């Protein structure tokens, strides 16, 4: 049997990262998965890096459809007759407790039990649910809350950037611009009043006092003096 | 033998989606599953999307009624009758344990044990409880809290919007109007200060200030100046 | 043989409803259906609710391709063939004049005559034409014509709104806002002169005179007063 | 066999005429007709007076479901049937082809064929379509169009009044009230200028020339005089 | 036998959509189709997309020529002729009631019956009538009538645009630059007074009032003020 080529896996993971589970991933997933055994489907699903929420949703959908298949399709009791073997359970279709040899036997037997296409249908349902209900996070969509500490947002921004898929120079440029650009107006004002090019430690120290008693009293004083 | 059809099941899910678990769903259900085997009832009940809380309540009702049936109706001592007939335990009425063939045999046996009717009654009780206490959520119910950050409110708004059953055009229109309509007065005045047609990122950048020390000082000073 | 399942069919109906015959339905149809007998895609198409014009265009396309298939493939000589059953026609590939046993025999015969794949291709062409040409209707597209009386406007608005797929609360909200949001400047002026919270009957009564001699005289007199 | 009874049928007609295909007619239909042969439900549907569009939609849905049943369930090969009677079809389940004896034989066979329940399910789907789509017409809904001549408005009013089910004194009261209560501002003004108690012929004579050159010129001149 | 090839058929389709039934299509049809069996020209004519009126006229011409051929050539006596196969008929030359084997046998016989050239002559006559009479519809021909409401104008404009042969970017440019260019002086001046870059919905809202009592009164009063 023909397994999944490494170039196929690379293309699948690349489209996964590039489209960020856009609807355009639904067609692509079909195109490179035609005639694929459920073990190959599981391998092609596992290599997707990141997007843990999407993987959780897809696994939940797979489990739901496997349970439905188990309920609708019963099992046969008794010794297995020669010329045949065990009927595919829901997990067998999902490729969790079915060996590759058994899956290939199911596909190539006459009449053929389409374990691969049923599994692909379950994964397609999961992917449709994902593209309907999943909104990817990005370094552009992480900002600082009105009362959130500056240090905590710096740590969260660094974690999100470390989770990003981009070149090192691009990430450094994003650190240079977005950090000051996307911040609490108080934190942004403190950073902008400070000279550009200040180190991260200095910009954290300058914003370490944001939200404290002294800063609140000072800003109240400025507001009261300005209005009056 | 008799089995459910795609048309009736589609109509059932459509009426469930249309009326948000209103009382009008109790008759229609009982009007669609007449003479239905428990497996057909389970398939009818598991196909409704959304309303996870209501479905959880209905399920819990099913388990409690199955436990009551098991308590009231005892099981045999263990030996099997020469007629090869098994008394239906509480679990298998709901279809979790028994298969389609066993349910059909029970429903066709003389005298008939209408397991489908008992399961339908249990599901009816669950639906009655659902309409009694459970209330579905809606996009119009999403309102920004008094101390809520704008980013979290937008996240909640879009999370509820994605699961809502509607078309893309109406969804975009609701995004355009409701999101700025339902907002904190502090957030709403800032949004109204911005001209119409401002993008979502501009809205969030403008509203990032509310609840922070600077915004609080500004509103306090403005109110003090206006009063005196 | 494994036929369609309620989950996949319901997902197909849901994706059709959510995206009103957007291009994204072309791959999903190619993904949910695989190895499906012509009766299976017939069920897959019939359960689609609404979009009667689109379904009519799809049916016309299927008739066109069936006629072309009949034209290109003639009747084999010999009405009786003990070796193998009859050859497919244009209509029975579409499933109108075929039984499930015959379709299964065709798709399983050696060599295979994939009536399912050919029918799927015909429906794919139909959906491509649909997404190329058909424009879905929506409640926001309902707008009062300049000379349209308010009563027929309201009748059309409620007809499309009731044909719309949504919830009761959001439908009531649409009735509250869009009815006066989409109206002629004369009817809009009359309704704005009415205080907010006026009933539908009050609004219909207030706009009964739009287009009559009394209105067409009063507006002209007001304009003459304004410009003189 | 116990067929339908005059009390249940009369109550069915009464409830349909009372709530006018409100959702509350869905349970009663499933309540007043249980165990009914398809001829009984055919009689139940035929005796309904009025609501021609509703019955149009209902029986259209009935033919749709019958065609779907014919598609899914094929004619059994071999006209010979010595052991038992013929298998049902869509039309002969809907009652338009089978006889009462055949329906009774099916509904009491071993195993039974629930012809009555299937037909009741089809009528239930049709009734749900009615209550979702059909809006009853009422005398209070008759309003004169802005450019509609008074004679045709009166003709429409009296046509729907005759179609209305009420008492003669009640109908006379509706004639006395709604005729002048539902009219264009021009016709309303003309009628109010007429003294109360004017006959219908005098009322029609007074509004015979609304929309003619003389009336339009008179109202335009009055508006000009008021403005200047 | 050498049937038609995809390249020539695609070229024929391309020239038809390029010059839109200009006279230059008459030679190409006689050049691409040489020695073609009637089935080949039937395929050549069916693949033509658009120009439904022109194809209907061509079908009418073919029917007329077939009727004339049947009139001038009678059906020879003798139900069965062992010496030679049957003689052609009017509808048979068009390929409606003939198979490819029969057409090949006729076009290759001693003496030959040139069914292909006769059918080609009929299609050439039809094409000549088409190029003489039929005028293709284009997007530039869509102009809104003096009394046409703007909404139906936009509907017609998009309906004809959606059937064009252009690309997406040029289609968007044509929407941007042609909708306002082809409009009534009233609608055009409303759109010019309205700021450039306004959305389609804003434009439709602006021109919703054209043709109503308020707009007519306003323009009449403006003209009266101008000339007095
Ligand atoms: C008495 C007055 C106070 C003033 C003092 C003298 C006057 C002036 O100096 O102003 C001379 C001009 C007139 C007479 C006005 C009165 C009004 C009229 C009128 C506004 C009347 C309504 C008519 O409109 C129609 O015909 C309606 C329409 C839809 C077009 C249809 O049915 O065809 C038109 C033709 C538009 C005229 C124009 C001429 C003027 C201005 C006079």
């Amino acid at each position: 049997h023909q397994a999944i080529s490494p170039r196929t896996l690379n293309a699948w993971v690349k489209v996964v990262e590039e489209k960020a589970f856009s609807p355009e991933v639904i067609p692509m997933f079909s195109a490179l998965s035609e005639g694929a055994t459920p073990q190959d489907l599981n391998t092609m699903l596992n290599t997707v890096g990141g997007h843990q929420a999407a993987m959780q949703m897809l696994k939940e959908t797979i489990n739901e459809e496997a349970a439905e298949w188990d309920r609708l399709h019963p099992v046969h009791a008794g010794p297995i007759a020669p010329g045949q073997m065990r009927e595919p359970r829901g997990s067998d279709i999902a490729g969790t407790t079915s060996t590759l040899q058994e899956q290939i036997g199911w596909m190539t037997h006459n009449p053929p039990i389409p374990v691969g296409e049923i599994y692909k249908r379950w994964i397609i349902l999961g992917l449709n649910k994902i593209v309907r209900m999943y909104s990817p996070t990005s370094i552009l969509d992480i900002r600082q809350g009105p009362k959130e500490p500056f240090r905590d947002y710096v740590d969260r921004f660094y974690k999100t950037l470390r989770a990003e898929q981009a070149s090192q120079e691009v990430k450094n440029w994003m650190t240079e611009t977005l950090l000051v650009q996307n911040a609490n107006p108080d934190c942004k004002t403190i950073l902008k009043a400070l000279g550009p090019g200040a180190t991260l430690e200095e910009m954290m120290t300058a914003c370490q006092g944001v939200g404290g008693p002294g800063h609140k009293a000072r800003v109240i004083a400025e507001a009261m003096s300005q209005v009056t």
